[PDB]
């Protein structure tokens, strides 16, 4: 399948070169997979989600996304125009308030929720969790992410936006989950992207067009935007039968575009998420 005039990050994920604008993918499009977006919520009514999004949990007075961040991330995973896996099922878990903040205890509860809740859902091709969130190092937050991964969920987490070593942030620093840095449309490390040995992969994160609340769209930047490219890619590859939840981060690194990014510090992987889709 070909999507013309695609956001640059979707074209980049299906390309061996920067500078193209068509996204190419197998028409299976993550059907039969599930992605949990653990964030500020998802505006499930947005036409871009086509009824494939729903809120399953909130820790606040509403399940609605009063911020936009979670809607944007969910759009990069699985919206019809802005998404990597255009037929996945999206489940929203609101651990972040409408100011985009959340207590670590709530984030942990939301991870343990997804590990159980997947057993209430139909995801024959597998389960992914996308965590465009984090804060300072916490062994308890890393452990929660490790449990979720162990339970059979492909966990993708943002490296963080401090232009620093991600070893000092959680859940970025958890070794067993997929930690995602951000790049720009010229294959440079995004200026804000964390780096370090705990990164597994880079995905598009500068100037990413996706869904927003009020049935709208906008372009924003962050390792928050790179993470759902990888979460969507995992869901797509799991539907194709190419990998499993336990091995998808490894598989994505194995099949990445290698050595194409600039301003990658010595000792950080130079790997850019790639779907290796051949028509
Ligand atoms: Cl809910």
């Amino acid at each position: 399948a070909a999507q013309t005039n695609a956001p640059w990050g979707l074209a980049r994920i299906s390309s061996t070169s920067p500078g193209t604008s068509t996204y190419y993918y197998d028409e299976s499009a993550g059907q039969g997979s599930c992605v949990y977006v653990i964030d500020t919520g998802i505006e499930a009514s947005h036409p871009e989600f086509e009824g494939r999004a729903q809120m399953v949990k909130t820790y606040y007075y509403s399940s609605r996304d009063g911020n936009g961040h979670g809607t944007h991330c969910a759009g990069t995973v699985g919206s019809r125009t802005y998404g990597v896996v255009k037929k996945t099922q999206l489940f929203g878990v609101k651990v972040l308030d409408d100011n985009g903040s959340g207590q670590y205890s709530t984030i942990i509860a939301g991870m343990d929720f997804v590990a159980s809740d997947k057993n209430n859902r139909n995801c024959p091709k597998g389960v992914v969790a996308s965590l465009s969130l984090g804060g300072g190092y916490s062994s308890s937050v890393n452990s929660a992410a490790a449990r979720l991964q162990s339970s059979g969920v492909m966990v993708a987490v943002a490296a963080g936006n401090n232009n620093a070593d991600a070893r000092n942030y959680s859940p970025a620093s958890e070794p067993s989950v997929c930690t995602v840095g951000a790049s720009d449309r010229y294959d440079r490390r995004s200026s804000f992207s964390n780096y370090g040995s705990v990164l597994d992969i880079f995905g598009p994160g500068t100037s990413i067009l996706s869904t927003w609340i009020g049935g709208s769209t906008r372009s924003i930047s962050g390792t928050s935007m790179a993470t759902p490219h990888v979460a969507g890619l995992a869901a797509y590859l799991m539907t194709l039968g190419k990998t499993t939840a336990a091995s998808a981060c490894r598989y994505i690194a194995d099949t990445a575009n290698k050595g194409d990014l600039s301003n990658i510090p010595f000792g950080t992987v130079n790997l850019l998420a790639y779907n290796n889709y051949q028509a």
